[PDB]
Order: structure tokens, then sequence, then C-alpha cells
């Protein structure tokens, strides 16, 4: 009846990490329940191994790599989606429905890098690309500032503290993680993030002032699902999309006093848990406002898992079995399957029927195309370039498969996904990440083709064998660059 439309789109949740994906080690009752109640996909690919470019696919429609910029963001980017760009907030404005992004952003704020005013108004911003209300983290939560953006000005600006950052140079008088270990009361880092100390925890960047305006990491969860609630809440008798993004799991992980120390795998299984329970409060209020029937809930993940992204949170020591790529090889960053292979519920009881599991080969980039034949927009010409409509796919009445899907890896290697066969073109880059993660990237400078059917773990490289498979690959990717 013009149905709701929330993404919960998760940051770095990989396809092993849920308990309705396989798990023994995290308890994740909410979105067990949410998928019960739904489908639960699982062969859905975002369309990139890392936040930004992964981002910029679904709410454009159009594949981060044909945009220099959208793989090297800077840490005080500006807007990597311009206003002239159309979004899927646009989309959903053109069918009448209020728009509302909350959460985590990876996407720049401000017109160039390094020129927002953090005492003043920031433009511009998410009205500019059609959200009506946005209440985001300025910074994801391993950076710098550490405060939240209101619709363009900053939540709880404090003026006896006023706001500078730097991703150059330190501020004077400031401590750092790097010279003041002993200031880091609630979390030390491991590679890397040991520049501006806020909340007991160092960061990347460096950051003067904030005042009142700084979060506290504990309570990131707590407020952002509060803002989310409150926009369903104050939008409860017309039609809305939300796009509600969370912190978790992303580092540092630093969870609710509810949550925090009581999962075994530690500070990394806790931000599991927290993101089921910010999953759990949108569904109650659904319930609570008699909304839950004619809601369509897209959940996913912008990209695949990494366990040690900077802090000393004993991630890789307290895994054990958890496997957070499930059976894919790869993470966070990989051209493996590991970094775009994701989970993804959808659940909109009016139209979706129950208790499905579907294998279906399906790609976030054909989100925008999907809801607007949902919502009976037609996009303007041009515009959403690489999306396709599939939504009777996304809801379980097709099972037929996108003829193929495209990855982006964080090299820019890009590889394509098609029935059983992943393909990766050939790269200079190091098989593994070298700042840090101890995470298997794919990158060989030699052509790979891996037979996802016997096995989903890609080990045994069949490109020697399958000339033709190999050009049929190859022949889609000089298709796809030839659109530009
Ligand atoms: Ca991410
Ligand atoms: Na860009
Ligand atoms: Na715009």
């Amino acid at each position: 009846t013009k149905p709701n439309v929330i993404i919960i789109l998760a940051d770095d949740l990989g396809y092993g990490d849920l308990e309705c994906y396989g798990t023994t080690r995290v308890h994740t009752p909410n979105v067990n329940r949410l998928a019960s109640e739904g489908i639960r996909f699982t062969n859905v690919h975002a369309t990139a191994s890392t936040s930004t470019p992964s981002r910029y696919a679904l709410l454009t429609g159009e594949y981060a790599w044909r945009k220099k910029g959208t793989g090297v963001a800077a840490g005080n980017a500006g807007m990597i989606i311009r206003p002239e760009q159309y979004t899927i907030a646009d989309m959903f404005k053109s069918a009448d429905y209020t728009t509302g992004a909350i959460g985590k952003w990876h996407l720049g704020l401000g017109d160039k890098t390094g020129t927002q005013d953090w005492n003043g108004t920031i433009s511009p911003a998410l009205k500019d690309i059609g959200f009506d209300y946005s209440y985001i983290m300025a910074a994801t939560a391993d950076r710098v500032p550490c405060i939240y953006i209101e619709n363009g000005k900053v939540a709880d600006y404090d003026s006896t503290a006023p706001i500078e950052v730097s991703y150059q140079k330190p501020f004077e008088g400031e401590p750092t993680g790097r010279k003041n270990p002993e200031l880091l009361y609630n979390l030390k880092p491991s590679h890397g993030h040991d520049m501006a100390i806020v909340n007991g925890i160092s960061r990347i960047g460096y950051m003067k002032g904030g005042g009142k305006a700084l979060w506290k990491d504990e309570n990131i969860a707590d407020t952002i699902t509060s803002h989310a609630i409150r926009f369903i809440e104050e939008n409860k008798e017309r039609p809305f999309f939300l796009y509600f993004a969370t912190n978790d799991v992303h580092v540092p992980r630093f969870p609710h006093e509810r949550f925090r120390g009581k999962n075994p795998m530690g500070l990394r299984g806790d931000a599991i848990v927290q993101f089921d329970w910010s999953v759990g409060e949108i569904m109650k209020t659904l319930d609570r406002l008699g909304l839950t029937e004619n809601t369509l809930i897209i959940l996913s993940s912008d990209n695949g898992p990494v366990l040690d992204d900077g802090y000393d949170d004993k991630a890789v020591e307290l895994a054990g079995s958890h496997k957070p790529g499930g059976p894919f090889r790869g993470g966070k960053y990989s051209a493996f399957e590991a970094g775009t292979c994701v989970p993804a519920i959808v659940r909109y009881p009016a139209q979706v029927k129950k208790n499905q599991t579907l294998n279906t080969l399906l790609s976030q980039i054909d989100w925008i195309q999907s809801l607007a034949s949902l919502v009976n927009v037609t996009i303007p010409q041009s515009k959403a370039p690489d999306s396709q409509n599939h939504l009777d796919s996304w809801l379980g009445k097709s099972k037929k498969d996108r003829p193929w899907v495209i990855e982006e890896s964080n090299i820019l290697a890009l590889s394509v996904r098609k029935g059983k066969w992943k393909y990766i073109e050939p790269s200079n880059g190091s098989p593994m990440i070298t700042w840090g993660p101890k995470i298997e990237t794919g990158y060989a400078p030699y052509d790979q083709l891996f037979d996802m059917n016997k096995s989903e773990f890609e080990s045994e490289n069949l490109a020697p064998k399958y000339p033709a498979i190999v050009k049929e690959m190859k022949d889609i990717l000089v298709q796809e660059r030839a659109k530009g």
C-alpha cells in the first residue's frame, strides 16, 4: 500500500558472523527471527570488499570503480556522492516517500577534502542527495572527528570546545595514542590507530575540541538505534524509506555494558550481539506501531569481515571455531568470495513467504532499480546505469539468477561471478594485505577461475583447463568497462 522500506546495513559483517549462517559461537535471536519470517539469501554480493565503494554503488546504482577517488577517499573526504548524482533517496522522494539516513556513512561530507567547517554548517550534505532527515557519524568509528552530524550541523555542538580536524599534522599540546598509551583507558591499538584520543580509545587522524559533542563508543548503537526508532515513529502515518547503517561490527568494537564482556569471542563477538540487539529494537517498534506487515526490511552488510582491523581486542586469539567468512576464502579488502558474499535477509510479510532459504545470485547494485519497480518510479535515462530490476528475485517470487555479478577488490582488481564460476582478473597486488590484517587478497599475475559447485573455498585454479570460460568472463569485464 506504498510499503515502507528499511535497509539495515551492517558494517564489515561477514557471511558467517550471524547464527542463522551456521556459527556455534554467537546467539543472534532477533536476526534469526527476521530470517525465519522471510528469506535468508545464501548468494548475495556487495559490489566491493571495502566500505566506501560498496556503499557508493548500492546508493547510486553505479559501480564505484567507474569514478576516480571512490576507492581512496580521504579521512576528511568531501561528498563522494555529488549533489548532481541520482540516488536511491531521490528515487524514493519521487514516489512521495519521506527519506532518512541514520548511522554510518563512509561517503564524505562538504565540498572538498578538509574544507568542512565543523564549527558551522556543512554543505553539501545528505539533504543535497535526497535525504530529508539525517543523523550520521561524521566518520567511521576508528577515524576523526568522533561526533554526529544532524542535517548539516554538529549534534550537541559545544561552542566552549571548537572542533579542528587534520589528517596531516598533529595539534600541539594534544595527547596521542602513540605518545600517551597511559590515556587509553578503554582500548589500545594493534596496527596504526595511534593518533587522536577520544573516550580512552585512539583513532586515525588528529583532532582538537568537541566537548559535549564527542561520542562515547559504548553508546553509539543506542544513539543511532534511538534515532532510527524516532524516524519510524514520526513517519508512522506515511510512506518512508530509512537507510539504517549500523556502526557494528566496525572497529573499534566497544559495546554497551549490557553486552560487553559476555561473548567468549571478545569485543568482536559482543559487537555481533549488539548488532542483533539493534535489529530487535527496529522489529519491536514496527510491531508496536502496527507497521510490520507493510514494511519491507532488507538486512545486509557492505562487505566481508576482518578479525584484527586495528585494535588490541584479541579477535584472532578468541575466534576459535568461528569463521567470519563462513565457507569462503578471504575477507574484507579481498578479491576472494568472503570479501563480497554477505549475509542478506528480506522480510516483507504482505508479499514474501516465511521460512525461505534462496541461493539466487544477486547484487546490491540492483536495489535502486528493483525498489523503483516496487514503488512504480521510472528512473530517468542514464541514471543508476549499472542497476538492473530483479525485484521478483529479491522477494523470492522468482529464482532467476543475475546473469553475472561484478566484484571490486581494495586494489580495484575486478572479479566476475557467473553461475558456478568465479573469475579473478590478474593484478600485480601482494597475496596478503600488508598493513596489519592477515587477509588473503586473491591477487595474482595470472588468470584465476574457480568452480564454486566443487568447493565454496576458492583453492583449485581451473583457468588453464577452460580457456573458453576464461574468455567469456574477460569479455564480460570488457563489456562492463566499455559502458564508461
Ligand atoms: Ca565496511
Ligand atoms: Na570520488
Ligand atoms: Na541532488
